């Protein structure tokens, strides 16, 4: 009777049933935003109160409400109205996409601009795409999409091939009228198509590969029960998922022995942004919050066994709700699998005669979305010897452009007359940490070079030093690559048989921050991004880095207003939130499908364990 | 009838047998080093010719010397005696090993420091360290090797648990003395034993892993012909072996359609530095060179199925020389499978309905090595998707000292009384470029921040710069992680469908680079450590970062000797050497056998293919 279970199909329409009988729930109203909540601070309270959280629109155009009910006692517990000029507007509407381009094919402007570039309405694609905040005075309190067109030359044509550039427009979706259409000139279609499946582009399909088979005989060594607890290998965790974040992971602990150590009390990656870096007026307000404004659980795929997934896979299939209430299924959403990961320990020893060697494990969970040309996998790895790490993959399809004639400082050419805006993809990780127990502190670690000199009269020595974070401001961080610096995550009230407090290290891969110029739109909007590093006090109601409206928000809500409350941070219930990302110059590798990249972070033990947690693991 | 074939039996018991004739390997005189010669630029000339080089020591205190034989024609080409004071000493000797704990065992300095702490001289080992160059004047042009002790209880005992701290003595293996023995004052010898297989310590061994099978039935997807020539998946290029390296690749080539590309000409971890950071008298002299004073190939394991490597696994068994000659095969020494690598690619589109997913795959091939305490594996990976990279996996047992009572900046506490001194391992990769060719060219490229301002009135813009290596002297480069830094690797003479240069993109991890005061002796010794990367302008004698003789070498030899010559490298046959390593604060995790840390680096085409070059990959 887990308070942590996934949400379930009479869950969802039990939502749907009480909001109907309140009046909330009528046939002008969608449901924008549905998502369970989690259980408070100390669950002592027997029987839980499984709480849902909903963010209802309302297509009429009266102010949208955030509900807040209890499926336990059938209830609506709270209901705001609020106001979206001051506190944002809500995420994208998968019935809005649509939308977009239905309205501008019959906009005199729009097919004016088509007409000079002899392109016919039924075959111009319009991705719709999230507004942002800028010079606008009217968009202020209105529910807005921008729309980039890409020609189709017929329905199974990769579009993203042929972007029609010099041309954007503005759309106000909930009064269906096209606000603004702007033309800066004629630029050609690239011509070239990017059909990926067709052969006189792939040539022959290799035959050269042989099948690699991996199986589980006895099966596999984790456990699943009450639908979505997981024990492995002395690690035990809930998997959750939500439809804004995906896959939560919860309750990450550890068997040492007879206890179970927490380590991380709840894990996600709570905001995603990609900003792009093209000063064109057709292109310079795009940025993507693919987590706050479009709600990359919705998106998950149905993974395929074999292909998606390779091994013996456990599934999970998450429930979410619709824009009505109704419960769907997300097939196979979740991957979960274990698999070998290399040699763990080995020696051969001189001395002693004793050659040793053991193998390493990792689970695997994973889920893959896709929003419009992106597509992104999301993993989280546990090691046998109490490692931790979070993976992105990034793939798809590259946001491309016209390749302008004399060159570009910020596109890149793909192919001839095609273009790809330079860019970055950045991550925010959200760990509510509880290393064995809420009482934590964070200290930053660097290495400290040290003079020849008395005392070091070889100049072979050096050392490091730790900084313990005490207050919310000045618990800012930046990376330094150079100074090998890393944060440690410990709890003052819990040693080791050293005496010293346990922790964990977290090591970031030092890559870029958020480029753009610190007076942008985007820095204020995505003031998380600029930073490596934050800690709050933990608060029940700070979820997210850029606020809980993201969507044409004018910037500063997050973790910039929280910071400000300058909590106290030394030994105390907090959250770690990392910003990692990618910088993407496109390559011609790219083009018309990308490899994956891949960044991340990771967590290791430091001193957690009294010795190497992996000695009784068995030489199979 | 390949000329970078595998040395084999036959051809080293021809150079000896060439050796002995010509009166240069008689009963006094030991091989210190055999290894074949890679060809001469234009291999035109038909029929090879097989030379090797050979270092042979005299143990009757000969000046040794340096000779290169020709097995084609059974010819000595040059034999050259050595001046060891000048150009430094001959790598470790195998045999030299238990010369150091026997000459102590009868010397009374030694008895007199063991007899006050009470210990039994024959449970005494002595560990066999490199001696460096310091202020000992009597060391010039002697072969001298140091020595610390170790405690073993019983023969099956790990001694690193026991060391005997305040202890150090100085050696000369060739006139067999003992020249110094220094005794700083006792420390209590750590009583805890590290026996990792010891059923006390591990506690029962765990029973919930089930198998994970990796099978390919119908074997595996790359061909070997000739011993070592591999064809996999587009990939071309030898595995070579020398005792010195290790696993060497030749000819990394690609099959992009009919014509087959060049990448890298040579391959190799070409020079291996592991410096202390403890300022004890003690141990602050101790910097051990694995690959130029040990010789890390020599020291290969025989790797086993199913433990060492798991799935379908193809083994080379490579030949090296013993100290008289004589032939020694190294059986399963180097490990090649391929594996499956997860999602390649993957998109699935909303406006043409396709959903497309593919694997990838990589080709991996490893050899692991034991210097003592420390077991390190090299891997060398390849992907279908064009991207080489390199792995080192650390592990073994920590080097040990006394934890000092009060505390320590430099050494940190694994067990009660047992301390584990702060150190580097520090790479060096060398990778003789060809790209496309060997007309060739490195630039730097860091990103570009761009100001609020007319022509970017958003502030979102951002660019990248590219900086022509054009003379060895501005070649010496430092990572930079917070711009973003690469280094790219083109051919301005041969272009993509685009009109660019062809290229690839070398991507750093950014650790710290060496850590000892810049007028240290090891900073000297070690001056390729120092910065992130170095190109030089090719030649056949500079194959080493630390030069050919690093024994007790006084320093500045290697890659400082060569970027003097300031030749030019715009376009031009070049190398480039990257320095790379991890910086070891070692935990309570690490004891008493420590899981695996990695450290790499890779290289992924920037505009090499003229699109994706895994279009042709089937789905499976
Ligand atoms: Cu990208
Ligand atoms: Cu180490």
């Amino acid at each position: 009777a887990s308070p942590f279970r996934l949400a379930s199909a009479g869950e969802i329409s039990e939502v749907q049933g009480i909001l109907r009988t309140a009046g909330l729930l009528g046939p002008e109203k969608r449901i924008a935003y549905l998502g369970v909540l989690d259980p408070a601070r100390g669950a002592g309270s027997e029987a839980e109160d499984r709480r849902f959280r909903v963010f209802i629109h309302d297509v009429s155009g009266a102010r949208p409400q955030e509900v807040t009910v209890s499926v336990t006692n059938g209830t609506v517990i709270s209901a705001v109205e609020l106001d979206t000029a001051a506190t944002g507007e809500l995420p994208v509407l998968e019935e809005e996409f649509e939308v977009v381009e239905q309205l501008l094919a019959t906009d005199e402007r729009w097919l004016k601009a088509l007409a000079a570039r002899n392109l016919d309405v039924s075959k111009v694609r319009v991705a719709p795409l999230s507004a942002g905040v800028f010079e606008y005075a009217e968009e202020r309190g209105r529910r807005i999409l921008r729309g980039l067109a890409f020609v189709q030359d017929f329905p199974e044509d990769s579009a993203w091939a042929h972007p029609v550039d010099g041309l954007v427009a503005y759309v106000d979706v909930v009064s269906k009228e096209v606000t603004r259409v702007i033309d800066t000139g004629v630029f050609p279609v690239p011509a070239e198509h990017g059909n990926y499946t067709d052969p006189e582009l792939t040539g022959p399909l290799r035959t050269t590969q042989k099948p690699i088979s991996i199986t589980q005989p006895e099966g596999p060594s984790f456990t699943v029960t009450g639908g979505n607890h997981i024990e492995w290998e002395k690690w035990s965790l809930d998997v959750g998922f939500d439809v804004r974040e995906g896959v939560v992971l919860h309750n990450i602990a550890f068997r040492d022995g007879d206890r179970l150590r927490p380590i991380i009390n709840r894990a996600s990656i709570a905001e995603m942004v990609v900003p792009y870096g093209d000063p064109s007026p057709i292109r310079s307000w795009q940025n993507y919050f693919d987590t706050g404004e479009y709600l990359v659980g919705q998106y998950a795929n149905s993974l395929e066994l074999g292909c998606d997934c390779l091994g013996d896979i456990t599934y999970l299939s998450p429930v979410i709700s619709d824009a009505f209430g109704n419960p769907r299924e997300i097939r196979n959403g979740i991957c979960m699998h274990e698999e070998d990961w290399g040699i763990l320990a080995k020696h051969s020893d001189l001395w002693s005669g004793i050659n040793y060697t053991r193998r390493n494990r990792r689970m695997v969970i994973s889920f893959f979305t896709t929003i419009g040309n992106y597509d992104y996998g999301f993993y989280w790895y546990l090691y046998l010897d109490g490692t931790i790490e979070f993976e992105a993959k990034a793939t798809g399809v590259v946001f491309t452009s016209a390749f302008p004639e004399g060159g570009s400082d910020n596109i890149s050419q793909l192919a001839p007359g095609l273009g790809a805006p330079f860019h970055q993809h950045i991550f925010s990780a959200r760990l509510d940490m509880a290393i064995d127990g809420f009482t934590n502190r964070v200290e930053e670690e660097d290495v400290v070079r040290q003079t020849m000199g008395p005392g070091n009269e070889r100049g072979n020595a050096f050392s490091r030093k730790r900084t313990v974070l005490t207050r919310e401001s000045e618990a800012v961080r930046e990376a330094d690559a150079r100074t090998g610096r890393t944060w440690i995550i410990s709890n003052p009230e819990s040693k080791n048989r050293l005496n010293e407090p346990v922790g964990y290290k977290l090591h970031a891969h030092n890559q870029p921050t958020l480029l753009a110029d610190p007076g942008s739109s985007i820095a204020r909007r995505a003031a998380f991004a600029t930073k490596d590093l934050w800690v709050t006090r933990y608060a029940d109601d700070e979820r997210y880095p850029t606020g809980d409206f993201v969507n044409q928000h004018s910037g500063g809500a997050g973790l910039p207003s929280y910071i400000a409350q300058d909590r106290d941070i030394d030994g105390q219930d907090i959250v770690v939130w990392h910003t990692f990302g990618l910088t993407h110059f496109p390559r011609v590798e790219d083009w018309p499908i990308m490899p994956v990249d891949t960044v991340g972070f990771k967590l290791r033990p430091e001193g957690f364990f009294d010795r190497s947690p992996v000695l009784d693991v068995p030489a199979n």
